[PDB]
């Protein structure tokens, strides 16, 4: 593996910067805490940047061939990402081969702008188990983890699939009375994202 992670004082504006984005992003949701947990907080245990040459030149090689297929323009946003294969990813990149047929946009890697949606997907669809200690969706003692994301979007086609629809690149998820109550995002290439930040936290007991 060629990745190192830096640990990042508290102290530090760019600590501050994900920490404040991370809290401010936290909503109510419709399920109750079903697959998350009931919280409007975390414990900001630890945030890490993710350093990997090879990872870095397949993002950033990938970023132009979009820019230039886009009138010079990435749609480039920061997103949260939440997964089992988090520890998987940090070393050897996003994989879309490792995508769930079923989901609301097919087979592609689903990214959120607000923590708290991606925190029902840590242990994974719609909670799963919940933690692996014990069975507890909503547990307050196990640590978790998210990602705090590099994600260059494209042409986002908005909508309410094995690839993005063609001249696309990825796909804006849109809120629907019958549907959507927040924003997800997706991409069909692992190279059109870059796991930036590692953070490790907690849910909290009101
Ligand atoms: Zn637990």
């Amino acid at each position: 593996s060629g990745t190192i992670l830096i640990d990042l004082s508290p102290d530090d504006k760019e600590f501050q910067s994900v920490e404040e984005e991370m809290q401010s992003t936290v909503r109510e949701h419709r399920d109750g805490g079903h697959a998350g947990g009931i919280f409007n907080r975390y414990n900001i245990l630890k945030i890490q940047k993710v350093c990997n040459k090879k990872l870095w030149e397949r993002y950033t090689h990938r970023r132009k061939e979009v820019s230039e297929e886009n009138h010079n323009h990435a749609n480039e946003r920061m997103l949260f990402h939440g997964s089992p294969f988090v520890n998987a990813i940090i070393h050897k990149g996003f994989d879309e081969r490792h995508a769930y047929i079923g989901g609301m946009f097919g087979a592609g890697i689903y990214f959120a702008e607000n923590s708290s949606k991606s925190n029902q997907y840590v242990y994974g669809i719609g909670g799963g188990t919940g933690c692996p200690v014990h069975k507890d969706r909503s547990c307050y003692i196990c640590h978790r983890q998210l990602l705090f994301c590099r994600v260059t979007l494209g042409k986002s086609f908005l909508q309410f699939m094995a690839h993005s629809p063609p001249g696309h690149h990825s796909v804006t998820g849109r809120p629907s009375v019958n549907g959507l109550a927040l924003a997800e995002y997706v991409i069909y290439r692992g190279e059109q994202a870059y796991p930036e930040y590692l953070i490790t936290y907690q849910i909290m007991r009101p």
